[PDB]
């Protein structure tokens, strides 16, 4: 699982769809 911070919810969501199991904050 990788993880993304500080970063706004789409980015988010494509980091999401792309990556699958990420550590991220919307």
């Amino acid at each position: 699982c990788q993880t993304w911070r500080x970063v706004s919810p789409e980015e988010c969501r494509k980091y999401k769809e792309e990556y699958x199991c990420v550590r991220c904050t919307e």
